């Protein structure tokens, strides 16, 4: 091939805290490669679930490359935070990642960022407190033993709804007037909150984690970014399922999770010298052998398809829960609409205040249509 312009500059990278240790070996690797690139990697001021307020606050101070979920990309494509890829980029994202991390990345049917895992939460639980058996029904695992919880957290619970039969947006996730909870399945969904509040096997808590290391929870839901922790707080008690079923219209129905797709996208703010640069590195952070670098690190799952297929992650039981609750009918793709700021913000306080009660029954179906409407604005 013949010779191609040298790439080099300045650039910073920010990851979430405790990724920066793995993620400067990475960029060991890349100035392998690119070694005219000098790269200053630190933590993000509030990661990457903040992304989008983090890199909006000042744009032409934000990092060059940063981590974002996907849900916030809508949101920061349309307020010209972040370019879509290049023709040949997009082609490579969306050969060597599976469906999913495409889609996630995917707005107006332009890719924005630069997938490199895939996040949906499992059950954590200690096996000799619980079996395996044990943690298929939500019932039957919390007459048994506690699971420790957060109601005041939109992601961990929203897709009940979802498991109730009910959408996001619409038939994708890109429907403006398409969440239909405003309704007879939404107000199920609501009800099982609220039961969860007399269920003496389930703790609310801030802190999931410190339940788990004191021994008061027998079991979490939690995501594979907190993985190797608590690998080292259960030791040999350590096990992992996918979400059970739930008792919704006297039937069994897999509770869903969120499928978040984790990437790395480039500011457009940042300095017009050094974009291409920016885009070198974010497309080799999120290449085979890096996300496989992660991988060993963090326990968090590769969306490249072959390093899905590989022997070590396939045989993982992390990877495995999590490849199982990616599967269509036991996640969703989190939306990723311009509304889903306010989306989140309206969520919490509705599922909060069906579990606590704050929200009697007899206000379910006027508190759904008041939230449909809220988050259903153009
Ligand atoms: O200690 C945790 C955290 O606390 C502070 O953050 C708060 C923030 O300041 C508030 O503004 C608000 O945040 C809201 C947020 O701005 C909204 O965008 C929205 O967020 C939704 C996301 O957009 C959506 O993607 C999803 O988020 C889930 C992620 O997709 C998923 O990856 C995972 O996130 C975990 C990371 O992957 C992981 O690396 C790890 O991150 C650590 C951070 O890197 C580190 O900065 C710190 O985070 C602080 C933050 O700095 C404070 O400002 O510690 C993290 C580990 O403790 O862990 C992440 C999980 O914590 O899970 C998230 C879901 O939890 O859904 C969210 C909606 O839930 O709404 C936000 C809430 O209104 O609140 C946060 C939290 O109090
Ligand atoms: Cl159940
Ligand atoms: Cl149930
Ligand atoms: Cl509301």
């Amino acid at each position: 091939g013949s010779h191609m312009k040298n790439v080099s500059g300045s650039v910073k990278l920010w990851v979430d805290t405790t990724q920066v240790p793995y993620y400067k070996k990475i960029v060991a690797n890349f100035n392998k490669k690119y070694p005219d690139v000098k790269v200053k990697v630190t933590q993000s001021p509030n990661g990457s679930a903040n992304a989008k307020t983090d890199v909006g606050k000042d744009p032409a101070k934000a990092a060059d490359v940063f981590e974002v979920a996907n849900d916030q990309l809508g949101s920061m494509a349309e307020a010209g935070y972040i370019n879509p890829l290049s023709p040949d980029a997009t082609k490579a994202v969306k050969n060597n990642n599976v469906a999913v991390a495409s889609e996630g990345v995917t707005w107006k049917g332009k890719m924005f960022a630069y997938p490199f895992a895939e996040q949906a939460q499992t059950i954590y639980y200690n096996k000799s407190k619980l079996t395996a058996d044990d943690v298929k029904t939500w019932d039957g695992l919390t007459a048994k033993g506690v699971l420790a919880t957060d109601f005041t957290n939109a992601y961990n619970f929203y897709p009940v709804f979802l498991s109730a039969g009910t959408q996001l947006y619409g038939k994708t996730g890109e429907t403006v007037k398409g969440t239909d909870v405003n309704s007879a399945k939404g107000e199920q969904a609501m009800a099982w909150f609220a039961q969860q509040k007399s269920n003496k096997g389930v703790m609310q808590t801030s802190n999931a984690l410190n339940q788990l290391k004191s021994g008061k929870a027998a079991a979490i839901l939690d995501g594979p970014w907190n993985s190797a922790n608590i690998k080292k707080i259960l030791g040999k008690n350590f096990a992992v399922a996918p979400y059970p079923t739930i008792k919704l219209d006297g039937k069994d129905v897999q509770m869903q999770a969120f499928l978040g797709i984790e990437t790395f996208a480039v500011n457009s703010h940042a300095s017009g010298s050094n974009q291409k640069a920016a885009a070198t590195l974010a497309s080799f952070i999120t290449n085979k052998e890096s996300q496989l670098i992660v991988y060993d690190h963090s326990g968090q799952i590769p969306v490249d398809k072959t390093a899905q297929k590989s022997s070590k992650v396939a045989s993982d039981p992390v990877a495995g829960a999590v490849m199982t609750m990616a599967k269509p009918g036991n996640s969703t793709l989190m939306p990723k609409m311009p509304q889903m700021a306010t989306f989140w913000n309206d969520a919490a306080p509705l599922i909060n205040g069906a579990y606590t009660g704050s929200i009697p029954a007899s206000q379910y179906s006027t508190k759904l249509d008041t939230f449909v409407k809220n988050i259903s604005k153009a």
